[PDB]
DNA sequence: CCGACCCGCATCAGC
DNA sequence: GCTGATGCGC
DNA sequence: GTCGG
């Protein structure tokens, strides 16, 4: 329930918009229509009910209209029959595949996960890890897998060094009864906005957590992200875990509280923090808050709230 | 009538 | 080789 | 696609 339909239809033609058109503006104009969609208190019987709300204009309205007198949308069903369509909007859900590889292999034939597979020499090193683990990572992980996690992670960087300070944050720091992937965020004395006096710090951790096979696969690495893959260890004669995903941001000690207001999300939420900032005459970003002036300052998380004229809201309450 | 819409890394284009 | 641009995911 | 200068 939950005006339901119109909000399904709206993150469908979002997806399309996307993967298929390449018009990122329109996706996200779908995405929001149907977030304000699935805020409304009230059952949409007319597109002009919906037009009210923000975000919402003549073609959505046409939509919900055509949808409600139908049951259906024309455009919709078309697309959904369309091959070339079709595969292109299937082949982005691989990691690595985005809406242009995915054009491209469609272009040349390759449609479904078997055509990936037997075009190996086609990938490159992130769509290969994509596609070898392409169920593992639309998999949702329970909150106590992610503890099991954290301890892991927690455990092996101040076996590094002492000094270190990891912090879990992304759903999981939110709340979330289960979690899409893994986000921590890392902090050492040394790394500082004003100077790094020493080098490696997020390469040792990364290595520390190869060595004891508790990252396997890597995507992106360098000086600051890390964007992999890791698995929990399992038991005697024991059904092995899945495998994760594994993101971890190496912040500057002094903006910590940037860092987990940014990595602890949502993504909508975010961009909803960020678009509020831009006209109470503020720029947000992982780094600092600023009037672009110089660093406005910050030692905890409501302080940026109350920048932008924001009462604060709990991580579990970001889920927006 | 039309421009805006919230950064790190891998790979590509080109000199 | 190198810079700068683009794709991708964040 | 939607909003607003
Ligand atoms: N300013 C932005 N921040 C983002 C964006 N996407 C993600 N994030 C921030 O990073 C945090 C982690 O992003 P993820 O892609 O892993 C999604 P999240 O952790 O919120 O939930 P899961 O599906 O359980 O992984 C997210 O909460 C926030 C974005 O597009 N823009
Ligand atoms: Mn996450
Ligand atoms: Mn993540
Ligand atoms: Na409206
Ligand atoms: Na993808």
């Amino acid at each position: 329930t939950l005006n339901g339909g119109i909000t399904d239809m709206l993150t469908e033609l979002a997806n399309f918009e996307k993967n298929v058109s390449q018009a990122i503006h329109k996706y996200n104009a779908y995405r929001k229509a149907a977030s304000v969609i699935a805020k409304y208190p009230h059952k949409i019987k007319s597109g002009a009910e919906a037009k009210k709300l923000p975000g919402v204009g003549t073609k959505i309205a046409e939509k919900i209209d055509e949808f409600l007198a139908t049951g259906k949308l024309r455009k919709l069903e078309k697309i959904r029959q369309d091959d070339t369509s079709s595969s292109i909007n299937f082949l982005t859900r691989v990691s690595g595949i985005g809406p242009s590889a995915a054009r491209k292999f469609v272009d040349e034939g390759i449609k479904t996960l078997e055509d990936l597979r037997k075009n190996e020499d086609k990938l490159n090193h992130h769509q290969r890890i994509g596609l070898k683990y392409f169920g593992d990572f639309e998999k949702r992980i329970p909150r106590e897998e992610m503890l099991q996690m954290q301890d892991i992670v927690l455990n092996e960087v101040k076996k590094v060094d002492s000094e270190y300070i990891a912090t879990v944050c992304g759903s999981f720091r939110r709340g979330a009864e289960s979690s899409g992937d893994m986000d921590v965020l890392l902090t050492h004395p040394s790394f500082t906005s004003e100077s790094t006096k020493q080098p490696k710090l997020l390469h040792q951790v990364v290595e520390q957590l190869q060595k004891v096979h508790f990252i396997t696969d890597t995507l992106s690495k360098g000086e600051t992200k890390f964007m992999g893959v890791c698995q929990l260890p399992s038991k005697n004669d024991e059904k092995e875990y899945p495998h994760r995903r594994i993101d971890i941001r190496l912040i500057p000690k002094d903006q910590y509280y940037c860092g987990v207001l940014y990595f602890t999300g949502s993504d909508i939420f975010n961009k909803n923090m960020r678009a509020h900032a831009l006209e109470k005459g503020f720029t947000i970003n992982e780094y600092t808050i600023r009037p672009a002036g110089e660093p406005l300052p910050v030692d905890s998380e409501k302080d940026i709230f109350d920048y932008i004229q924001w009462k604060y809201r709990e991580p579990k309450d970001r889920s927006e």
